[PDB]
């Protein structure tokens, strides 16, 4: 038996997701955060912190998007994993967005790819200023199947592309290079969830605008901020139950 504490966004919104007692469990100091956990933090920043302009110009995928992009006829290796997930995108063009989030989890660690500019063609720069289309990996460690995922979501632009614009354009390697930027790095194990979320909430409180390697973000937020976050959490979850209970 588990109790539903919680529903976000609550009705009459429709894209409601379910969160337990059992999910505020992984809350606790030293457990991994589940998909749950991830899921509906990154809702609530996008619906309660991200300015109206970020929104517009951002999308963020659930953790089952990249799980369902790899996972199992006349269709190639690129063409037949994204058949898998071509539905996440049927109302929404990807392509006129400034970033795409995705949260990727790997051997129960998490990390974050963010897909930047994918309107861009190539490197633009003015004042010195500088954008790329590209692809940044914010990993509170380093994960061993990075590669493979940036080959992965390269391959999913390339598909994505051609059945909406309908023409032929190549991500590669060196078309849209693949960055890990220097962040905060992970202190305590079963932490780099808590990394995750507060890698996208500082993302959203100050965007990355400046593409210029290397990307210093080494001091992006204060620590104390990492320390208390689980605990935030799980407060602001309990502080919604008795909202939606007061109602």
């Amino acid at each position: 038996l588990v109790q539903k504490l919680i529903v976000y966004p609550p009705p009459p919104t429709k894209g409601g997701l379910g969160v337990t007692n059992e999910d505020l469990e992984c809350l606790e100091e030293g457990e991994f955060l589940n998909d749950v956990i991830i899921d509906f933090y990154l809702k609530y920043l996008i619906l309660e912190k991200a300015s109206d302009e970020l929104v517009e110009r951002s999308h963020i995928f659930s953790s089952f998007f990249y799980k369902c992009l790899t996972r199992k006829p006349n269709l190639s290796m690129a063409q037949r994993r994204h058949k898998r997930v071509r539905t996440w995108t049927r109302h929404i063009n990807i392509f006129n967005k400034d970033y795409i989030f995705v949260p990727v989890n790997e051997s129960s660690h998490w990390y974050l790819a963010v897909i930047c500019f994918p309107w861009l063609e190539e490197a633009v720069y003015e004042k010195k200023m500088c954008k790329r289309p590209c692809i940044l990996i914010l990993d509170s460690l380093k994960a061993a199947s990075v590669q493979n995922t940036v080959q992965n979501l390269r391959e999913y632009l390339e598909v994505e592309w051609e059945v909406k614009l309908k023409t032929h354009r190549q991500f590669s390697k060196t078309n849209m290079v693949d960055l890990c930027p220097k962040v905060p790095k992970q202190d305590n194990s079963s932490d780099c969830g808590v990394y995750l979320l507060q890698y996208v909430e500082s993302f959203f409180k100050d965007p990355i605008v400046n593409f210029e390697l290397p990307i210093h973000l080494e001091k992006w937020f204060p620590r104390h901020v990492i320390k208390t976050k689980r605990e935030d959490i799980r407060e602001l979850i309990l502080k919604l139950h008795l909202q939606q209970q007061k109602g």
